[PDB]
């Protein structure tokens, strides 16, 4: 069944994206720690955010971290669960509401809700689709429950979602760069033995397209290399050379294409006049 | 369930639309204030009316202010609801109808509901819409249940809808002018603490092209920039400055564009001659 | 339930179609008032009229029409239960007949039985239009039961309905003459007080293509301009002056653009050679 | 070849339209009377007007109704002509405008200019187009030449002619009202000798949706008719009897249907905000 | 013919655009001022520049402006030449550029040379477009003619422009900022005589998504009602009077709709990585 | 005209492809200078080849190299010349390649011979394209006149070219390599006057999916950067610091998207089995 447990990953794991993580905070942290500054305004805060970028980026990672942050419980829906919904069955959703409704810290988090319009191609709406968002208006939006959707094809999504008090916060999750690159090895990478000269700086430097899905086969390749090594070796090397990581570079691959980068980047610009407006004084 | 009570939004919560506002006056306070007039001259009052316009004009507003004015119950039916009737079940609208019909004066609102037809977009007809039309055939019309349907695509509606005893009385919501802007920016910000020399009336003059979500957007977004700075200030300024706001507009969007006002100006002068006809004396 | 009654409404309600009257006169009131001339010639009555036309031409006000001059009870079944049992359950047309068959003279009456095919769009075929004919072609013929259905997509009709032993009489119902128009004002409008000059024959000069809809809608709206002025006097003016109505008549617009009048006009024409034909002698 | 003289029409053949009429006054009779006052304001007078509006309602007539006012000359090039030349030996469209050049008080006159894109139907652009737009840019506008086009179909038009310095000015021209209708009948009747009671007061009522031509062509008819009656009788009535008239009237026929109507004043709207605009005081 | 003449409209008429200024100052300005600079270096200047952007922000007049500042000449083509050269005839391209070498220090500036792309909807290609690209490359590039296109529609111009040794430069024009738009009224505005308390400021901040050519089209408006109010009087004040603007602003309409500056910003950002690139040091 | 001299350029522009070097070498080369081996086996020497691959990877460069170590003189015909015969005069051909011949130890190269297939999206197939092909087969092959074609788009080449006795092999010119980007920077870097740490092998480096056009642009821009410091300090530094690159580093764009990269070889792998064949012995 659906695990409801506090994340251990933590901001540290990816070192960038300073201003989403600001934004994330004001989102979630504020609200919660004091509500007493929200009821003094009368600012009714926000209960939705949806992630958009292009697949590997740590979407899922960065829901995870918000939720440690504040050590609220992460409710993770999986693509799958969501189509077999559709497929089936959709009454589960309230069920799952629910659940999150126990834990009022709950940063609910639907992964890849954008599947339902990917396997239904009619306009944009789903049965599964329309009961979520009866489950989001009902929500009292007094308990601390606060929902995160990720998706890779915001183009496709119901704009029916995309309405203020519901997921209305789009926010942008670009590839990672140079110093988020280094986050990302040395999360990931330190757990297995790595010695000599090795610097995770040069390869964050040299890696310019990847994601953070390309750095995690990376690695992967490159501990399996040393694997492969130790056991020819056995049929010593407690760390992994430079050599294997040299060797595994060669193969590496980038899964984002420039042309969906440009995409992306124009819907981000699409979401984006005034510029210096100032009051008559 | 449904709620179903006197909502307490008043007119001044939407400081224009007089003209808009005196048509639904004689549609609904006349026909209940004074049915001995109706009966005078043989007319049979009208229980439909159908609000169009771009989104976030204030066709929810609108039809709570009107209820109130009467104080007539208010009863709202959201699109999710009619979505989920159409992809489920729709023999819940006969018993919707006899929950307004328990309450006599009841401002029965049924909102966006072109989404079925935005769902399937055969022909223009559904179950829902028909057991629809059928349950407001029906009506007795003696009681003083009165229907106001919110669209934001008329084009799409089906025409079973549009005629005598039904929605028949069309009604253009168009976007806020400056004096509704105000009024807009009055409520929704008089609740929070606003001082210094903040002239919403300035505020007012530059947002030509806003709609009343834009206005909503923009004061959040300036309260929100209040409560982050005291909570730096924490981690005082017990008012939103000028500063706010000023800094808030920069963000500021619109989210009708032309082109879609351009086409509700053109259906509405679509339903809009002789001009000057007189009896022969 | 259904409302099986004798209708009230007469043919002065009308004051035109009187060659229409005629055909229906001979082909309802004929076969009941004279059987016995019926079996001399061993003729058999036709059991099925269609009547097509633009809409809000009184085709269900000369149903029931019809029905009172022969004092036959007026069962009348809309176009939305048509709709309902197709997408639904559609034996519930078996039990109509049945009502219809318990009182001998009965004019049954289908309104927009086109809805259907509209709902629809497969060639022309519905599970109900097809029960419709199965029951139709059961009818013994020697109960007093007579189909009328009218339409306003004549175009669109399944062809299995036009045939002998079913709907075959094919009446073209145009918009209302000027004769026609002062008649349809003065049924209507002699229900509420009007006094002053009101020339209800200059108003049936000047609306030329108007509807039966379109001088009820001028009428209504004449009768709400008035309780209008006098719920302002009162916050006297017993009868509906001159004046209320040359200023509703400017409002005045018209349902059936020209267009469809000349593909009505069209439709007719194909429905419609020898001439000059005769015998030896 | 081509005719170069001052229009005896004036505005009282056409009785309506004050408000183009003032327009017009004031786009070519003010640069010419007093040229002394547009250049004490740097103000540079416009040298092109396009007549736009649903065929046969005095466009035409317009243009020599204000070449008569400024007693300016008048130079007129057909469709055919431009169709010939598109066809053809495009340079003479040069000598037309040298031509008109000749004359300083020129009201040159491109009747459906359209007919190139109607011909045509790869963009809206012909040779013809860009050689007149050639010789209009280059046009000194120093002289009092004074460029007018009439179309029907102003929505094939090219672009490009709609610019400043070219046809910029975009009137419209709808049909006549019932003023405007009794001017068009008084003028093109009173020349034949119409005595009895023929009321074209009555006439100008009774013809609603009726263009110039369409009445031109009731009096075409009514003048046919009394002279096939004097005919027959030779083989008296020197006037033409009311019997006449109400004999031709039910033959009268409406060229423009009200869908075209209806798209000509939604073009009109789309060319129609601010609304009330202040300065701050 | 060919006007080959220093233009005397300057910076100063254009307020705004100071980046692009630097930016065009920087690509005509210090070529010919100091050669002995890019022989030193051995940069070779760029010969071609391409203005994109909606129409009537002002291209031609920041073409005009770049060659008053280095007091070259400037030649202008117009779209309709290139047009009719295209219809016809295009040898006469090599005249114009031998027309442009004899002046040494000339912009040669082809306005709209995407019409021929717009006349043409095969791909990409005209003859006249071929020869210029001809007669560019042959251009020494010693001389100091320095091309500069404009275009409304960048994204149907031939590829085959866009490169090195051609038009290569893009540059974004987009519409007027505050500043700029009180620069653009100052200009344009201060030939006419305006007294009163006519607050140009104020219009600039009413108006924002306006263009050049709206502001013009405010103005002469301006300018014409008070011509028309002084021969009024005729039939003093010499001066617009703030009234005749804030009556002319309510006729004022935005010419490029939103969606187009939409699409012009994505070209942009299209057009716009390292980021942060830093040498090992 | 055309300019038949010897290039300078050499290989050392460009010091990678020493695969398609040596391939080039034994395709111009070997026939030249060893004849008498040729004349040796009956093998008879290719007289065509065909470079394909994404724009700017010094096709043009290439061509002029093999030239340059043969000694023999270069004719370069251009894409807009090919184009104007198209649209034209296709019987220059023959004295172009009268031209050739003329000079015996010839490199006659055509640029971007796919134009005509461009500029016309009917098969492939352009009398221009077959004037080229007569004269080609037509050609002896005694002489020593070998022909060069480069093209970016191979996919639409007309299928008769690619024939035996015309071009033949295709050769794959891909993005350039380490060393490749850092011999193409060294060149065309090398006349500017650069000095402190600026680490060309660094650039290489890090630039991986740039092409030749990239890194001049990179040039172009640190010159340009220079030299506006220079003429800001004038109104000394008479070396390119690393501050300028590493400045003009950032606004460096890839030309050739991934996707262009993947369909080229893709292209390359279907022009691309036995694997190891081997006599019985
Ligand atoms: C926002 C990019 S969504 C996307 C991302 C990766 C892979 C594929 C896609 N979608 C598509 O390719 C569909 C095509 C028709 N586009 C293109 C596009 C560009 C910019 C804005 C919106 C659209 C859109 O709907
Ligand atoms: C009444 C505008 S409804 C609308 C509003 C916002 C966003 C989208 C839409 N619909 C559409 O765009 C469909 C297209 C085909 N149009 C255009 C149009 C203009 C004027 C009248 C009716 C139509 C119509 O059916
Ligand atoms: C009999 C007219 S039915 C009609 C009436 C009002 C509004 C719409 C319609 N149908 C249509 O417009 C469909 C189109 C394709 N037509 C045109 C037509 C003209 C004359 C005869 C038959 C047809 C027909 O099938
Ligand atoms: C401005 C109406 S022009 C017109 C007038 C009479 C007869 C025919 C036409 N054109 C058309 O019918 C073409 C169709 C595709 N429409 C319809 C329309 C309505 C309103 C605005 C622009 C358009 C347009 O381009
Ligand atoms: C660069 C916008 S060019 C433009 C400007 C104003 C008016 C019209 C146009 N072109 C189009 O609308 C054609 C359509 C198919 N688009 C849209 C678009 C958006 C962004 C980038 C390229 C394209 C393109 O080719
Ligand atoms: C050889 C790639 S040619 C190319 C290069 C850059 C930019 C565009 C193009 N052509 C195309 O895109 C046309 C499309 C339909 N493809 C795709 C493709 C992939 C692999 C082999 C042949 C084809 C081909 O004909």
């Amino acid at each position: 069944e659906t695990v409801v447990e506090v994340p251990q990953v933590t901001w540290e794991d990816i070192g960038g994206l300073e201003d989403v993580k600001r934004e994330l905070q004001e989102l979630v942290q504020y609200p919660v720690e004091h509500p007493d500054k929200f009821l003094k305004f009368g600012m009714t805060p926000s209960k939705g955010v949806l992630f958009y970028g292009p697949p590997g980026c740590g979407k899922t990672l960065l829901a995870k971290a918000i939720a440690n942050e504040c050590q609220a419980n992460f409710i993770s829906i999986k693509g799958p669960e969501l189509l077999t919904m559709w497929f089936g069955s959709e009454a589960n959703v309230r069920e799952i509401f629910d659940k999150a409704r126990q834990a009022a810290p709950c940063v609910l988090f639907f992964d890849e809700l954008d599947s339902i319009a990917k396997a239904r191609g009619g306009g944009a709406a789903d049965r599964v689709i329309n009961q979520i968002l009866t489950e989001m208006d009902g929500m009292s939006t007094k308990k601390n429950v606060f929902i995160i959707g990720a998706t890779n094809r915001p183009d496709i999504i119901d704009p029916a979602i995309l309405r203020p008090g519901r997921l209305d916060q789009l926010i942008y999750i670009p590839l990672p760069d140079e110093k988020s690159r280094v986050a990302i090895l040395k999360a990931n990478l330190r757990k297995s033995p790595v010695a000599k000269d090795v610097d995770l700086e040069f390869l964050a430097k040299m890696t310019n397209g990847f994601s953070g899905a390309d750095l995690t086969e990376i690695c992967q390749r490159a501990c399996k290399l040393a694997i492969r090594e130790s056991i020819e070796s056995e049929i010593p090397v407690p760390e992994i050379r430079r050599d294997h990581f040299e060797e595994a570079m060669r193969f590496a691959r980038r899964s984002v294409s420039d042309n969906d980068i440009r995409k992306y980047e124009m819907f981000a610009q699409t979401l984006q006049g005034f510029g210096s407006f100032r009051f008559p004084s």
